[PDB]
């Protein structure tokens, strides 16, 4: 199997009027991420896929359509984290046996779980699935204990703290760190991350690779300049409602983008003009 | 079609090792709330019931068992809110048909939902269930808009703010306000709440009701004294892990309180004896 | 000597064009708080007095005028807190010998001071003045170590937390607790405070005594109603800029109440009509 | 005059045990930064020099000694921000007459000042001194309004947010941006800052230069390794109390670094060995 370096699209998901998965749309979006946007993998059933709004079978369904839509070279990570540990294990099992290269799982939220409970949450999932696990982000000393598990191969780092990122990069040199913040990709890149996961790479993945490459290939100034342009895109998208707007941009490419699953509201058409100017300026 | 003032137990729920509901153990906890603690009703599948760790079928299960557990004298509120809007509607109808007096739904969390998305999450559930709804706590202007809908009969108020609570109370003298903070019951009472929902009422319902009545009768210094050592209990139980420690205190009464659902951990025995020291001091 | 319980006006201060103190205005305001509003005492050079915008000379200046405006029976608390400990001790001495019945000092802010540095800040001021001290903002055990000192007679309690207030009151029955949140007086009173310090008592002093008295006598419903009324007032002045607005209300009584000290801005005349209506509705 | 690109020490200040400035030790700390760490300039009476613990005459004192101690080619920025706008104007005038190249002012704190009050605080100081101003503490238009002023030549940027920093660098390509976070120099550098202001540069100024230089020449990976080194130094120093520990390191170079001003506590000797190890490991 792989090491999981590279740039991943946080897979977006198209729905009908009743919060049901549009599979033909979903296949188009996965294929847009690899063939058109030229990314290395898909990060399936994360935040960006409106995962936590779904029921278990929808999650399995998305896991299914995504894996079928792409070649064997395409790296795949499966987010299975859920407040329902039994569900996590079940999705973990289902995903592992579909051939997903690694699992990852959101930290137990809502309740104020203790570190110990958070820790044995990950360990229980690994134990029942025997797949590689990527965690979320916790102190250095607590990472230290998590990464002591041979099956916890790394972290999806989403906290915009570049002091903590550097301490983590220095202390765990042989561990996978993927950054989760699109608008600070070039800062993550020189801070030594091994790749990135991103909702906006569904639309802007070709610029993201240049940032990631130029910044490691010395050409930091040009990389920055491309981060300037991407942050124009990101700030605009964030301002209209990020997921529906991204899917609105993909619809413009002849993709069946469907709707957001409620309680997410659809793209508000009062934003239509501004979005078309954005689509025109950066050619999306 | 009944009155909703009063003190509620937020139903605690017993599980086995595989995180399955201990059916018979639940029945007891239900009855312990009504008969021994003498509470006006049951708040079912709220956060205290570990509800967000469950799948839909367990949630229906807890709904039926809690209902068949109690008399009709007993007010029943069904917490039905979930990130899955479809699931909330399904639970909503199901709880309504079972005869729960009002529905109730947590604020859609995890994502940064706009206020209009939050508003139409409630309106969608009300529409599909045609049952009275109790919301969580969002500004006063926004409350005004939400309370404008007729089938929104009030709010379960958990925010530490007594300025805002006073403003709501004044601005909506005809809507129901149940407070959610056990350790400040005496302050919510004289702020004119219509009742309270609590986890610690499973154990301490009789000091709770006396806090509630004595305060309304202006016997306030007495009511306070009771808060002053209901807070002993609460401070203690929080420092040990509130839901497993609470269900520990019920085991000490012959109730089959089972285990927490993982990733919640079982009560840690290193506390066991500060615990029953307290069960002793306050006769729990 | 003096019993420090009671209601205190946090003393507003009038300035001229250049930021220099209006002593005649100040004396009127001082007298208004005792003679007109019938308060047991003054709290001089607190936040409400724009104290932290002042130089040392001016702070003394205020301390002197406030002493010379009232009678011997009038309780007088001096806030001398400052990031400059040399300054605090200089004012601490000056105010103690003017005859102020106690000193108060804000917790050292801006820098992330440790508890030890904070503790010994308070102890250093007492040792140099031998006067009584009221602490002004930490852990209940920290309170213990602070209140373990005989010359720390109490705390000006400002944080809107009624669990923590309940704990401090149970744990230190012999210590003085004055609350600083006017809009939650009634809740503070039934929580056993010995009195209160408020900016708005300069203007709504008489309703505050009634709130404080009625609450204690079990006339809780009438107390809460006067809280409704007073919160209309409080909410309104907060929305117009509280210190400039409070002072505007005072000018209506013919008190030469002057200007805020820059960079505070003068009362915006666009709020004039709404303020005049507030004044008329509540007879201010 | 000079245009203020480059690296500045946030000038540390030595005190006797009564909190009076050790002027000869200060003169030594000043030359240390320029002659030994080879920095481009001094940032004087910022928070690293314990400015907000001082009185006005001490502040002028530190402005005076620091200017005397250095050659005319040294860039000098005077922090004259105070809550007392009269004090700030006075200090700004003084530092300007002494010859300081620019003033700088902390945003008004402690009170909830509006944006307008903040804007006109800066505008008042500028008009009274006719010196260039460097702002620091939030919107982009709020930034754009301040930056509209030709005397506000830039900003000491201390918020560790690299989305906003990028947004400002793009929107104002011609303004001066100096970063204030030493532990993220390399991330600041590639984000296009014109330089940096730092307390630890008093001790690590040469490594900081190399980070700033190497990154801009696109040798990002060796710049980053030097950031790894500097963060060891910064993390250790924060864990021991940063200002006292920085001055202890200076003392080891024969500088009379004296004592922190109370309520700051002096360096704790239980940290001596760990500090000696750091000094040895990094040749400090
Ligand atoms: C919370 C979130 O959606 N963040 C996403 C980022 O791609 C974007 O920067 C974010 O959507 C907007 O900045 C990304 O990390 C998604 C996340 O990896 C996931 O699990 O889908
Ligand atoms: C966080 C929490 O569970 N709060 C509970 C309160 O009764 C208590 O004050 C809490 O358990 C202890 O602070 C209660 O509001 C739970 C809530 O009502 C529910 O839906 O179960
Ligand atoms: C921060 C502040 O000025 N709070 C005041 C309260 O009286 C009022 O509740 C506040 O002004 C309006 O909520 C009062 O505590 C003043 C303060 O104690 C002081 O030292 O002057
Ligand atoms: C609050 C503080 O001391 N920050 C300093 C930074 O150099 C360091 O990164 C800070 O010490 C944390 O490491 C520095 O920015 C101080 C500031 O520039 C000043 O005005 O002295």
């Amino acid at each position: 199997n792989k090491d999981l370096k590279g740039l991943y699209a946080a897979l977006l998901v198209p729905f009908d009027e009743n919060g049901q998965v549009n599979e033909q749309g979903l296949k188009q979006i996965a294929q847009n991420a690899i063939e058109t946007e030229e990314l290395d993998g898909l990060y399936v059933n994360g935040s960006s896929g409106e995962n936590f709004l779904l029921n278990t079978e929808q999650k399995k369904q998305v896991f299914k359509v995504a894996k079928e839509a792409v070649g064997d070279k395409v790296k795949l990570i499966a987010q299975v984290g859920s407040l329902d540990l039994n569900e996590a294990i079940e999705l973990g099992k289902y995903a592992t046996e579909l051939g997903y290269d690694a699992l990852s799982a959101v930290t137990p939220f809502y309740y104020p779980f203790t570190f110990e409970e958070i820790r044995d949450y990950y360990f229980d999932i690994i134990e029942a699935t025997q797949n590689n696990m990527i965690i979320y982000a916790i102190s250095i000393e607590q990472f230290s204990e998590l990464f002591n598990h041979e099956k916890i191969v790394g972290v999806k780092y989403t906290a915009p703290n570049f002091f903590l990122l550097e301490r983590i990069r220095k202390a765990f040199p042989d561990k996978l760190i993927l950054s989760g913040f699109d608008e600070m990709l070039v800062q993550a890149t020189i801070s030594g991350v091994d790749g990135a996961i991103g909702s906006t790479y569904n639309v802007n993945g070709r610029r993201a690779r240049k940032i990631f490459d130029l910044a490691r290939q010395g050409q930091i100034q040009e990389a920055y300049q491309l981060q300037h342009d991407s942050n124009d895109i990101i700030e605009t998208v964030l301002s209209m409602g990020i997921y529906p707007t991204l899917k609105e941009i993909l619809r413009h490419r002849g993709i069946d983008a469907g709707l957001p699953k409620r309680p997410f509201k659809p793209f508000n058409e009062a934003h239509r003009q501004t979005l078309d100017q954005l689509i025109a300026k950066y050619d999306l």
